[PDB]
C-alpha cells in the first residue's frame, strides 16, 4: 500500500500549492507556460502540462499495455468463462455512471462531452485502499479490481481516439502505419531487444505528438508487441514490467498528480458543487459506479452467463463497486481529453467533481470491507 | 568481432553517397541544417538538425566512456598510482605533436588555429575494429593499450575545450548544472544502485547545459563517473550497464553520427584544395603527427625508465598502434565541429576531408605494416 500513500501526498502538496497565496501563481502559470516546438515548417504548440500529460501517461499506458496482455493469455482475461465477470462488471460500470451524467448534462452540449469521466478508477488508488486493510483480503478481488478498472480505463481511452478524436495529419498517421508495422516484423522475426520496441515506439509517439489521446495509445500497442515468450528462462514483457512498476507508482503517477490534483478553493460553495457538472461526476462515480458493477454482476449470476471468483460472497463485489468510484488521476486525464481547448474551467470544476467523489467512494469502500 | 568497425564504414559510406549523387544532395543537406527551435516561455534554443542530433548522440557515447574510464581508473588497466603511465606519457605526445605540426600549417590563418586539436583524437571503434580484422592472435593488452590511450586524447580534448575555447552559459544553467552534481554526488555517497535514478537526474544536467555542445557532452561523462561499481551482492550497475550500452554504441550511435557528419560534398574537391593549410594539416597531424608523437613520446619514456613496454608488446608493434592511431574519424569530425562552430561554413567541410583521408591513409597503413609484424 506505499504506492497508495504517496501518490495522495502528491495530490495534498498540488492542492497546497494551488491554494496557498504564495504558491498559487508561480504553480498556475508554471502549467500554462506554452512549449512552442519548431522544425523547420513544422510547429508543434503544446503547453506545459499538456507536453508533461502526453509523456507521463504514454508511460503508464505502456505498463498497462504490458499488465493486458498477459492477463489476456496467462491472466483472469486469458479464457472466454473467466473474463465474463469482470468484463460484464466493466460494461455496467460504464454505461450506468454515463447515463447518471448525461441524466444531469444532456441538456448542456458543452459538459455532456465529458460522460465517460465517472466511468474510470484509479487502479493505484483502488488497490491501495485494498491494501491498506488488506491482511487477508481475498487475492481474487485484487484480480477482479485490476481487471475491472483495466478495460474501462482502456476502453475509455479507444473511444475518445476513435469518435470525439480530431484527425491527426496524414504524414502522421503513414508514419504510425509505419512504425507499427515494423513493431510486428520484429515481434514475427522474434527479436526480443526490449529497447528496440521502445526506438521504434518513441517514433511512433513522435508521429501522434498533437494529438494527446494518441500519444496515450502509443503506450498501449507497443505494450502489446513486447514479446512474452518464456525462452531460457527470461520473459522481455514480464521484465519490462517489473521494471516500470515501480517507476509509475513512485513517480509518473505522484507527478502526474501534483500537476493536475491542484485546484483553486476559493469561491467554492454548497451550491456550486450541485450544479450539474459536478454532481454529474459526484454521483457518477459515488452512485453509477457501483450501481451498474453491481447490477450487471448480478444480472450475470441470475442469467447463467456468471463465472465467480475464489471466495466472492458475492457482497464484496458490490463494496468493490463502491470502491471503483475511485476516479482520481484517470477521470481528471479523461476530463483532460474531454475538456480540452474550451472554458478553462470546466476542467477545473471537473476535478472537484472527481475528488469529492473519490474521497467519499474510498471512505465507503473503507469503512464496507473494513466491517468485513 | 569487427562488425562495428566495418557498421561504422557502410554508415560513412552511405552518407557520401547522400551528398554526392544530385537525387539525394538537395534532401540530404537541407535536413541537416533544418533549424530545430524550442521556446519554453521566455526561453529559446536555436540550434540546427545536426546539432540536436550530435549533442545527443554524443551525449550518449560520452556516457559509455566514463564508464569506461571509471572501471580502467580504479580496477582496470589506467588504474592510478600510476600503474599504467605508459599510456599517460604517450597521450601527452599523441597532443603536443599532432597540434605543433598542425600549427605549422595554419599559424599565419588566426581562424584555422583553433582547430589545433582536430589531429589529437583517435576514433576507439574503427581503430580497434581495424585490429580485429586481423585480431587472431594479436596481444590483448596492444587493444586495451589503444583503448586507453584514445580515451585520454578523445577526453582531454572535450575538457580543454569545454574550459577555454567554449561559449559561456547562463548563470541560471550552471546554478542546475551544480545542483544537478550535488544530487549525483549526494545519491553516491548514500549507495544508491538504481540505474535509471542517476540518468533521470543527468537528464536534468544534460538539459540545463543544453545550449552548450561541448558541456552537453562533457555532462555524459560525469554520470558515468557517478555511477556506483562496488561489487556487492554480485551486482556491478556500472558493469551491467555498460554491457547493455555497448551494443546501442556501437551500431547505432556511432553509425548515425557518421552518416550524419561524414557526409561532404566531393564536387570541385581538387588536388590543389586537399593541400591546403586547413586540411593537409589535418593529414599531417594524423598520418604522422599522430604515429611521431606517440613513438617519440614512448622512446623517451622507456630509455628512462619512467614506464614499462607491457607484456606481449614490442616497441616496433607499439608504433603500428600509433599508425592506426590516426584515425580520427567520428572523434575528430566530433572536435572540427566544435571548434569550427558559429563560423565560415566551409570550414568543417575542408576539415572533414582532411579527417577522412588521414584515417583512410592511417587505418590502411597501420593495417598493412602491423600485418607484417
Ligand atoms: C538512443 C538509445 C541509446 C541506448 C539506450 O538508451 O538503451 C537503453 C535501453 C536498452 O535496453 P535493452 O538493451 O533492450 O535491454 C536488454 C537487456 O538484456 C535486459 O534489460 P532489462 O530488460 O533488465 O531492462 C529493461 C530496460 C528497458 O526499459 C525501457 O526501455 C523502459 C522505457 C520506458 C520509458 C521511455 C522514455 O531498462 C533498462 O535496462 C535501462 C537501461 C539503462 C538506462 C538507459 C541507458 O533501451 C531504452 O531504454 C530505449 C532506447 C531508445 C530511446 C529512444
Ligand atoms: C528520463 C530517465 C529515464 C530512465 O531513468 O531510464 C532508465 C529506467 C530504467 O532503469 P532502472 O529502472 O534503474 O533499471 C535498472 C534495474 N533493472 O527507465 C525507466 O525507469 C522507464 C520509465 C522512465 C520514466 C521517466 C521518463 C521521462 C521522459
Ligand atoms: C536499428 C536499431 C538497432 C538496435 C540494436 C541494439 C543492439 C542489440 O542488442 O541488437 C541485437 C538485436 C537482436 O538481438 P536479440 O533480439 O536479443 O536476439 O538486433 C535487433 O533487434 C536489430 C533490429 C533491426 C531493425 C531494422 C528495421
Ligand atoms: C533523488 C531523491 C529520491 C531517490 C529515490 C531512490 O533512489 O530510490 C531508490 C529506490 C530503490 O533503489 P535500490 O534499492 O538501490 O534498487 O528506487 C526505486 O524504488 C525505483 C525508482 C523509483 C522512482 C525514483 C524517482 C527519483 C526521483
Amino acid at each position: 500500500a506505499s504506492g497508495g500513500i504517496i501518490l495522495i501526498i502528491a495530490a495534498a502538496l498540488a492542492m497546497l500549492m494551488a491554494n496557498m497565496g504564495a504558491t498559487s501563481g508561480w504553480y498556475h502559470d508554471f502549467l500554462e507556460t506554452p512549449v512552442q516546438l519548431r522544425v523547420g515548417a513544422l510547429e508543434i504548440n503544446k503547453n506545459m502540462l499538456l507536453w508533461i500529460n502526453d509523456a507521463l501517461m504514454a508511460v503508464f499506458f505502456l505498463l498497462i499495455g504490458l499488465e493486458v496482455k498477459r492477463e489476456l493469455m496467462q491472466g483472469s482475461l486469458a479464457s472466454l468463462r473467466q473474463a465474463a465477470f469482470p468484463v460484464i462488471a466493466a460494461i455496467g460500470g460504464m454505461i450506468v455512471p454515463a447515463l447518471l451524467y448525461l441524466a444531469f448534462n444532456y441538456s448542456d452540449p458543452v459538459t455532456r462531452e465529458g460522460w465517460a469521466i465517472p466511468a474510470a478508477t484509479d487502479i493505484a488508488f483502488a488497490l491501495g485502499v485494498l491494501a491498506l486493510l488488506g491482511s487477508r483480503v481475498p487475492l481474487a478481488l485484487k484480480i477482479f479490481l485490476m481487471a475491472l478498472a483495466i478495460i474501462d480505463d482502456l476502453g475509455a481511452i479507444v473511444i475518445i481516439a476513435l469518435f470525439y478524436t480530431s484527425d491527426l495529419s496524414i504524414v502522421s498517421l503513414g508514419v504510425a502505419a509505419f512504425a507499427i508495422a515494423v513493431l510486428a516484423l520484429l515481434n514475427l522475426c522474434g527479436v526480443r531487444r526490449t529497447g528496440v520496441y521502445i526506438l521504434v515506439g518513441a517514433v511512433l509517439w513522435t508521429a501522434v505528438l498533437k494529438s494527446g489521446v494518441h500519444a496515450t495509445l502509443a503506450g498501449v500497442i507497443v505494450g502489446f508487441f513486447i514479446p512474452l515468450k518464456e525462452k531460457h528462462g527470461r520473459s522481455p514483457a514480464k521484465r519490462l514490467e517489473h521494471v516500470l512498476h515501480p517507476w509509475v507508482a513512485y513517480l509518473i503517477l505522484p507527478l502526474f498528480a501534483f500537476a493536475n490534483a491542484g485546484v483553486s478553493l476559493q469561491g467554492v460553495t454548497i451550491d456550486g458543487l450541485t450544479s450539474m457538472l459536478p454532481l454529474g461526476i459526484i454521483a457518477g462515480l459515488l452512485i453509477g459506479r457501483p450501481l451498474g458493477i453491481s447490477l450487471f454482476c448480478w444480472l450475470a449470476l441470475r442469467f447463467k452467463l456468471a463465472h465467480l471468483p475464489q471466495g466472492t460472497t458475492y457482497q464484496q463485489i458490490m463494496a468493490v463497486g463502491i470502491l471503483c468510484g475511485i476516479g482520481f488521476t484517470m477521470s481528471i486525464f479523461i476530463a483532460s481529453l474531454a475538456f480540452g481547448n474550451v472554458d478553462p474551467e470546466l476542467i477545473n470544476w471537473a476535478k472537484l467533481g472527481i475528488l469529492i467523489g473519490s474521497l467519499l467512494s474510498a471512505v465507503v469502500g473503507y469503512s464496507w470491507l473494513r466491517a468485513r
